[PDB]
């Protein structure tokens, strides 16, 4: 059995590889161990399981996609549905394994703000996968669980956390868009955005330039969506004194 | 199911991306005995370049990383453990392929073509487990590599017109194997230059959709030999 510096080196190891459910499977041994993950093994273990389902979504909107074309062919159409299921339970079982991981060893033993937040954020996006595929009548559950999740997690971090925290940051980038796709709400889903980019923007000055650095890339991407939802106008152009 | 049904699913996820999937499918057509058609050959040879690819270009992440560490020596090992596991991944996949290929793939081959396509794919995949053997075991595995290629070559210079894509991605392939396997640079540089070379005096009466087609590999051999010649006093192009 190997200790958790070589599963985290291994980690980092299938990372480089593009070896993602070795990866995974590397920082949820790690996790399942009962110490706090450090910032390093918690971006480890988040980005490993991002690709691990990621891969599952990018699958699932494309054979979404040619079920929805072949409407007039029953065979390629029933072929494209089934196939969409056996990728819908593959995604589910993926999400299922993370959200037990959250559950069972990552949010009781959070002992900190930021890794809470961190932990809750993530509960609210595996949520939020599942709601993107749920068509039954488990879908409001799941839609409901994912922003009580994601509300948790704003409640603690608008309390213990500056504004233009990364984590802080991300969360009100997910959340957005959470508003924005799943409840199909734009003009709650950018007064969310924009509240969070504005309040980080009165403060980044202060940061160091590392810190900075690292609340900018976050601040664009919140940027990106407002200009992607708004379209050309709503937003007006920027000029300087 | 039935053959069709296995195509669709094939083609479906190839569409996904699901490289397993797909290679699956093209195995249970395969095993099926009857010889492919075209397109079936194309998606059982899109799919296992995919998987087994996927292992060659992790294999050489890891080595590359395993070479550049210096200051441990538990690490080290931990990364040599894993290049092991995803070498023996590498070579199942290749078993697997090889199998297909000896079973059914060449002996149904009833035409010029398939017969040096299944060949030269039977010499890649040797080259791709020559990539990662060593000792004893590598001199018989790149022996079976070239006598596949070599025969390949013999069939195709034979029977198939200098244009035809097959020909020239077995030139390609067979290139490579000399300057990379068999370290014969010159060789394999005065394979890729006749190939393309043959070529070029008959792309005149070819169709748009064949000019492309052969042009196509034959800027691939041009790649490898300005990649493989070097730029010398080559001084950079711009265009009016």
């Amino acid at each position: 059995h190997m200790d958790k510096n070589e599963l985290v080196q291994k980690a980092k190891l299938a990372e480089q590889a593009e070896r993602y459910d070795d990866m995974a499977a590397c920082m949820k041994s790690v996790t399942e161990q009962g110490a706090e993950l450090s910032n390093e093994e918690r971006n480890l273990l988040s980005v490993a399981y991002k690709n691990v389902v990621g891969a599952r979504r990018s699958a699932w909107r494309v054979v979404s996609s040619i079920e929805q074309k072949t409407e007039g062919a029953a065979a390629a159409q029933q072929m494209a549905r089934e196939y969409r299921e056996k990728i819908e339970t593959e995604l589910r079982d993926i999400c299922n394994d993370v959200l037990s991981l959250l559950e069972k060893f990552l949010i009781p033993n959070a002992s900190q703000a930021e890794s809470k937040v961190f932990y809750l954020k993530m509960k609210g996006d595996y949520y939020r996968y599942l709601a993107e595929v749920a068509a039954g009548d488990d879908k409001k559950g799941i839609v409901d669980q994912s922003q009580q999740a994601y509300q948790e997690a704003f409640e603690i971090s608008a309390a213990a956390m500056q504004p233009t925290h990364p984590i802080r940051l991300g969360l009100a980038l997910n959340f957005s868009v959470f508003y924005y796709e799943i409840l199909n709400s734009p003009e709650k889903a950018c007064s969310l955005a924009k509240t969070a980019f504005d309040e980080a923007i009165a403060e980044l000055d202060t940061l160091s330039e590392e810190s900075y650095k690292d609340s900018t890339l976050i601040m664009q991407l919140l940027r990106d969506n407002l200009t992607l939802w708004t379209g050309g106008g709503g937003r007006r152009r920027e000029t300087q004194v």
